[PDB]
């Protein structure tokens, strides 16, 4: 799996309910949100700051 | 999986309900949102700031 | 999967309800929004700011 | 999947309801919006700001 | 699995309920959110800041 | 701050640039969009679905 | 701060730039978007689904 | 701070730049987006599902 | 601070830069986004599901 | 601080830079994002599911 920097975010929730009931039968089920508070963050920054300067000579007598 | 910087965000929720009831039978089910609070963030910035300057000499006597 | 910067955002929600009822049978089901609070952000900026200047010499005597 | 910068936003919601009822049977189901609060943002800016200047010499005596 | 920097975030929750009931039978089950408080963060920054300067000589007599 | 349901969305961006330049001076600045990808959503629905029915008796012999 | 349900979304970005330059001076600054990927979602739904039914008796002999 | 359910989302970014430069002086600064990937979600739903039914007696001999 | 359920989300970033430069002086500074990957989620749901049913007697001989 | 359930999320980042430079002086500083990967989640759900049923007697001879 070569490479330089790779982020993968996959979200696949699934919720199903099954209940049986025959003549004179009853049932009650509750299903909450498949997902509950879920986040994925990934930042990648690349910059180059090169400071090049050439200073000969400033002042000499009486500053 | 070569490459330089790759973000993938997939969201595929699914919610289904199944209940049986025969003559003289009753049922009640509840299904909440397939997804609940879900975010994916990914930023990638690349910049180059090169500062090049050439200063011979400023002032010399009495500044 | 080569490349430089790639964002993918897919949203495919699905909600279905199934209930049985025979002579003298009744049922009640509730289905919330397939999706609940879901966002995907991805920014990619690339700029180059090169500052090039040439300064010989400013002032010399009495500044 | 080569390339430099690629954003994909797909939205395909689906909501269906199925209920059975025979002589002397009744049912009631509720279906909320297939989608609930969903956004996708992606910006890509690329600019180059090169500042080139040539300054010989300003002033010399008595500034 | 060679490479320089690689982050993977996969989220696949699943919730199902099964209950039996025959003539004169009833059941009640509760299912909470498949996921509960789950986050994945990963940042990778790479920058080079080289400061190069050449200073001959400043002042000499009476500073 | 009493009340039942209240959404407020205010957007007031501001961008200004200031640069100095004297005889033999030059400058260059760049300003991007004050706002960058910004949305506010808020929905509030309230409905009541009451199902009332009265079934005496259906069939009796040989169904 | 009493009340039942209250959402507030305020967005006020500000970007300013200041640079000095005297005879034989130059500067270059860059300003990105005051805001970068920012969303606020808030939904509030309230409904009541009461199912009331009265079934005397269905069938009796030979179903 | 009494009340039942209250969400507050405030976004106020600010970015400023200040640089000095005298005769024979130069500077370069960079400012990124005041905000970078920022979202606020908050949903509040309240519903009541009461199932009331009265079943006398179904069938009796030979089902 | 009494009350039943209260969420507060405040976002106030600030970025400033200050640099000095005199005749024959230069500087370069970089400022990244005040905010970097920041989210706040909070959901509050309250519902009541009461299932009330009355079943006398189903079948008796030969089921 | 009485009350039943209370979540508070405050985000206030601040980044500043200060550098001195006199005739024949130069400096370079770098400032990363005030915030780096920061999330706050808090969910509070309250529901009551009471199942009440009355079954006299089903079948008796030959099931």
């Amino acid at each position: 799996v070569p490479g330089g920097g790779s982020v993968q975010i996959v979200y696949k929730p699934v919720d199903l309910s099954k209940v049986t009931s025959k003549c004179g039968s009853l049932g009650n089920i509750h299903h909450k949100p498949g997902g509950g508070q879920v986040e994925v963050k990934s930042e990648k920054l690349d910059f180059k700051d090169r400071v090049q300067s050439k200073i000969g000579s400033l002042d000499n007598i009486t500053h």
